[PDB]
Parts: C-alpha cells; structure tokens; sequence
C-alpha cells in the first residue's frame, strides 16, 4: 500500500522532470525500465528505517539480505564474521544496464564493487578482455593503488550491483588489516594476466 | 493523535521493510517488540522539536528527563551541574534486546553507555564475568585510552541506555577537565580486577 | 492560511512531547509563551524559501528585515554597507526569557549577540554590573581572544537577540579586517570598567 | 499535475513569507518575477529525482539538457567529453535580474559562472567596460589566482546562468589538468585588454 503508493508518486515526479527536460521517448523508456529494475515497484525511505533501530538489528538484517552474496564470494564466505558485517553495513545497492560503462580506464577510482547478479566485461586498451559474473567483485586495484582505473568495465546484462566508496573501505581495512592481503593477491594475479605490474603490491 | 498516527504508520512502513526482504517471522516478531519499547507507541522529529527552542529549554528539558538518572549515578549526582548538563544535552537515548552483544572485545570503541534501566554482564575471554545494572555506566574505558575495547558487554534484559559519542565525550571533557580523572580511577579499579594494567591511567 | 496552520500543527506536535516526558504546567506554560513570542503564530521552512532565491534577492531581504537593528546599532550603521549585508546574512534570531542565562561566566564561547529588543545584565563575580540594550551587543570578547567569557549575561525582559557564531565572525572580519579593531577599542573600553586587561587587546 | 502543484504551493510559502516580514510591493513583484523566470510554474526536488538515479543515468540526463551550453562554448564543444561531463554534473543553474550585480570587485570569489542565456556588463574602476553573452563565461581569474574579483560584472537583462563552485572548479582540474591552461590563456588575454597583469598566470 504506502510502499507501493510511494513508488507510483516518486515516479509520477521522473516522468514530469523528464517532460519538463523534453527528454526523447528512447531516453524515458530507459528510466522507466531502470526504475522497474532498481525499485521492483515499491519504495522507501531506507536510511529513516534503519536509523529507527539498533546496531544489532541492523546488522542482523544487513546479513539476512546479502546471505547469497555472502556465501558465493570466497572472500566473505571464509572470513571473519565481524568483517564481512563491517563491510556489508556500509555497501550500497546500485542497477545498472546493457553497454553501461560502470568504471572508464584512466580515470580516479572513488568505489568498489560486488556482483550480486549479472555480467560485466573488464576491457583495456590493449584488448585484453575478460568476463566477470555473480561472486566476483571489481574496481578495488585503484583503491589499493589509489592510482588510476587500470581498466574499464563494461555491462552486459542487467547488473545488480553493490558498491562501497573508498574511504569505507579504507576503514574496514584498518579494523581487519589481515583482508588487505587477499584483495592484493587477487589485484596482483589480475594485473599480471594483462601485461602490468605494480611495485605497490 | 498526531504522534501515535505517527508511530503507526512509521511502523506500517518498517513492516512493508521487512516484508518486501522477506524476512522471517521470529525477526519480524522481535523488531515489532523492539519497536514498541523503544517508542511506546508515540513518534516525534525530536530533532525538528528541540531544535525550534533555545538553549536554556533544552537545558531544562534534558535535566527534567534524566532526573533519575543523574540522582541515581553519583557520579553525575555530585558533579558541578553544568558539566551534568552538558554531558546530558549529548546524550542518544537507545534500546537493547536480551541477548544482543552491545560491546565486543577487540574491536574499537566509538561510544560509551549509560544505564538506565537494565542489567548488562561484562564478558572476557579469561572467564572473568561481572554484571552492571541501573545508576552504572561501561564502554568508557576506550574512550579514554583510545585503545581495543576490553570486554564484551551483552543486554542481559530490555536494556534502556543512553549512549555518549566518543567526540563528545571528548568535547566535554574538555571543557571540565577535573572529570576525566573521575571515570580513569574508577576505569583502572575496573581492570585490575580482571588482570589487565594500563601505564596510560 | 499554511503558515499559520503550520504553527498550529508544529505546536500540537511540542505539546504531545512535553505529554509524553510529563512536563510540568509551569514549565509547559514557559514553553507556550515562548512559542507565541518567537514565532507569533506563522511558521517558514525559511532555509528552503531563501534557498530557493538567489544572493541579491536574499541580501535585499535581510537588509530590509534589519533595517533598524543596521540603524540604531553604530557599528553597522557607519560601516561598509557590504560588511553589513555580509554580517546579516549570517545572523540568526533567537528569543530569551526574564531570567534565561544567555551567557555563563568562565565557559567558553561559541557565539555572540546583538539585540534588537530587550534589557540584558551583564554580571561578574566581582559584582561589578551593568546593563545592556536595543542597540548594543555582547559575547564578543571571547571571540576575540579565544578566551574564556569573562562574565555571565542575564535576561532581564524577554530579548530579541540575533547571534553570530564564532566560524562566521572570523570569516566576516578576514574579509573586512578594518572591523576587528572596532570591536577590540569597544572590548578593551569595557574590560577596563570591569577591572580585567588583556595583552591580547 | 504535482510538480505544478508543487510550484504553486511553494509559492503561496514565499508570499507568506513576504506578508509576515511586510516586504513592498515593488520587491514582492520582483520576487514573483523571479520565481516566475527560475521556475516556469513547475518545482522538483531535483535533489532526490537524480539521487535516485545512477552515474550513467544522471550524466546522460545533464549531457541532453545542456547540449546548447556546450556547443556554442568552444571551450567546452572541443574538449574531452569526459571533462565535459565531470563539468556538467558539478553546474548549479541559476537566474539573476537586470541591475543584479553578480560579482563585486574586490570580494572574494567562490564561484564562476557560464551564460547560457543574457548579457552581463563587465565593469571596473578605471571605467574599461565591456559585455560578456551567450556562449562566454566569467568569474574564473579568481579561481586561478585565488586572490579578489578584478571586476564587478552586472546583469543587464535577465540572466540564465550555470554557476561552479571554487571547490568543484578544483576538482575538476585535478583529474584533466591540460583545461587549466585553456582557463588561463583566456584570463591573461582578459587582464591585459584592461591594464592588469598577474605574474600567477
Ligand atoms: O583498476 P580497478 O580499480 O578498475 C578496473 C578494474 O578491472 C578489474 N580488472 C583489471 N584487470 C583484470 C583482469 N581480470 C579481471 N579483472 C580485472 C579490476 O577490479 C580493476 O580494478
Ligand atoms: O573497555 P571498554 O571501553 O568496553 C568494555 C567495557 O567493559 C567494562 N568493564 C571492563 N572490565 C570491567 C570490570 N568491571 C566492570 N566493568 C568492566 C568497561 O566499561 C569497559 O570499557
Ligand atoms: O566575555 P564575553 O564574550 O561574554 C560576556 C560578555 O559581557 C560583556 N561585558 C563584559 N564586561 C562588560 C562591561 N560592560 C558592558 N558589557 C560587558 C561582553 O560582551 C562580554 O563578552
Ligand atoms: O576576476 P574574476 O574572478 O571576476 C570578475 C571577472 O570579470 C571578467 N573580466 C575581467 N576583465 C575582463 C575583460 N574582458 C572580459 N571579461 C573580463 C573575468 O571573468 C573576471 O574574473
């Protein structure tokens, strides 16, 4: 009822910015069906909720919802406890569609990301060119490097995503030091399956 | 009327939540009891409220409410009363379920809590176990080494606390410096009857 | 019609808090007539209505709103009238009631005060006491030197003070560094009928 | 329907607003004119409608609605895309009255701005005066030097301006330091057809 009313109403509110924008008819299809794909029809205002409860409740629900996301990503699925909570209570969920450039190569990386469904396609200029799908994550070379994006990454389906900014995940990495090293060794396996190398792992 | 209205639909929208993640019906359950001893059936935008006043009626008001609380804890009911009420206007009212771990040993302590009703039980890897009840206070032993928490504490009952920020523990402490040395004597009588020893009290 | 229905609604909303905590009469009554003189029936959204404007239109209305405060207090009313507007756009109105303590000796300050309407005593241990009014201004000394506020201020009747807290007077005097040293001559001139000298005056 | 709605009740506020403060006639027309002009009778929380929405989406979204800003300023019409783009989404659109004066000489500037529609007045002391219009841009020498406004610059019709902030400008230029120069070249071209000369560029 209230969910499903508010999801109307604020869509009721994109359609009349858009018309408002003149926006072509292409382009308003596409924000309807990301809107269908991002809200499912209800809406809420989520951090009013969860800001009406506890540290326990809410971290009893963050783990309730990302169950599969937990057990399908070795990295969660073998590690402290506390660490995957720490981390799961500050992802946010994010959609994105087909041909969406979710990270460009070059640019500065200011989040990471986790698949909970969906493929995406890691492309560099030298065409080296890999697939990365539901369990896997992306995005985390730059926050380790704080270099550049060593690549671009590309969907291709639909993609429910869930992302974290760089500096939560600099303070889950200071309270849990040991799960550095894993994303390392996995940064590290992945430059060196196209041509690069860095010193700083 | 307009608060109880409030609170119903605030929690019609926590169970649309709840139900749009299918959560299951024991979660459900203890959410709706949280919510009802957490705020009784009344929702007020405090913040909105006080923030329409001034300071001298909030100061007032905080020390109306919390007039138990400050006599029942000596060290609040012999302080000067303007660190009393300093300490007061900081204060975030909080609700905790049986069971719930509140404080786990290890991790780093962001806050520290008062009891107003309840009873909680202090718990170390070593077997050492003790419990703290209404007037008494923990979690400030980090705030003021800046150190690991060195306990877990959990809710031994409904537990109605309020919590202090380390920020504004340390804002007010500024201010009256005397108190610091109150909470340190009481913080190394609490860890030499459980081993530890801290050089930084 | 919705500005008036506005404070009738948002006061129904302070009475259904002071029910719940059970605030007395005498203080609930306190809390009525501050209502009726601060916001005297009608309530803005103000941040939104001037957010939705731009700098001249907000500059020209706050010009205009104090126009007597500018001319009755020399200090704005020989000054550059673009310190002026700069002042005024950061000032926010406050009412006090007989008795209200505005400002505590020995505590440190975060803000000071011009008066619009109303008496103020200024009060020292020393005993040395004088009375402020429409026109003049206080907690400026403190600003000024960082220091500690060398006396306690009391509202005599109720006053319609605007303050300025202490991070928008140092950005106004970096602008407009000739203004400083009017408030220091005033500030010495005044320490000196109280028996205090700062050097850093 | 909604976001009409939304306009006229907004509105209704402002008017309120004015009647409560007993503003003149002539500035409550002024103020109409001016919602009238930034508004055009519709209102969004735009805030929350982009919000809503993810990366590619709201770059897509400013790209459309600003294509005509782009291709008339060479600057931005021949530049990197992305650059553009990282532009766009940091713009804050804003309208301002003939006689408005915009920037003041001698100030401190916190923003720049684009003319996607008007003509503003460039003037200085020395009486060097000159018009800035459609397709042009101003307020940037500030930004590069960090020192005061060179010159006052006033609208002369009604103005439809996109502003950058001096944080946002920075950031900017971080990620593509190359347009920096273009900024520059522009500013010195500038200073020297009125006199000045700034070693900083
Ligand atoms: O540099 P980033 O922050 O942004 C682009 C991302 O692409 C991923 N990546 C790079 N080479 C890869 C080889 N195989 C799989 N994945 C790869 C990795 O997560 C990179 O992190
Ligand atoms: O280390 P913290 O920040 O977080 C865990 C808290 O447990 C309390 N505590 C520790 N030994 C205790 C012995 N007796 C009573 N209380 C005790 C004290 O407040 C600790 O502060
Ligand atoms: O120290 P503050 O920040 O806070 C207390 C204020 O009291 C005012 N004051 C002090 N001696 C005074 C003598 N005469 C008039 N006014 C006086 C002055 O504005 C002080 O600034
Ligand atoms: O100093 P600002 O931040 O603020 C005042 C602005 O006036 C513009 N300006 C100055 N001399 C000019 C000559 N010709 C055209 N435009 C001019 C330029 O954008 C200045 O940047």
């Amino acid at each position: 009822d209230s969910s499903r009313r508010q999801y109307q109403e604020k869509y009721k509110q994109v359609e009349q910015y858009m018309s408002f924008h003149k926006l072509p008819a292409d382009f308003r299809q596409k924000i309807h069906d990301y809107y269908e794909h991002r809200y499912q029809g209800k809406m809420f205002d989520e951090d009013s909720i969860l800001g009406e409860l506890n540290g326990p409740l809410r971290e009893e629900i963050v783990n309730f919802n990302c169950r599969k996301l937990v057990a399908s990503m070795p990295l969660f699925a073998n590690a402290d406890p506390n660490f995957v909570t720490a981390m799961l209570t500050k992802l946010k969920f994010e959609v994105f569609q087909p041909g969406d450039y979710i990270i460009r190569e070059g640019t500065i990386g200011k989040k990471m990301y986790f698949i909970q469904h969906g493929v995406v396609s890691v492309l560099t200029k030298g065409n080296k060119e890999m697939k990365l799908s539901d369990g896997s994550y992306f995005g985390e070379i730059c926050l380790l490097t704080r270099g550049r994006r060593t690549a671009s990454v590309r969907a291709d389906t639909y993609c429910r995503l869930y992302s974290l900014s760089v500096d939560n995940f600099n303070e889950v990495l200071e309270e849990y030091p040991m799960m550095r090293r894993a994303f390392e060794t996995v940064a590290i396996d992945r430059l060196d399956r196209i041509g690069k190398k860095n010193s700083i792992l």
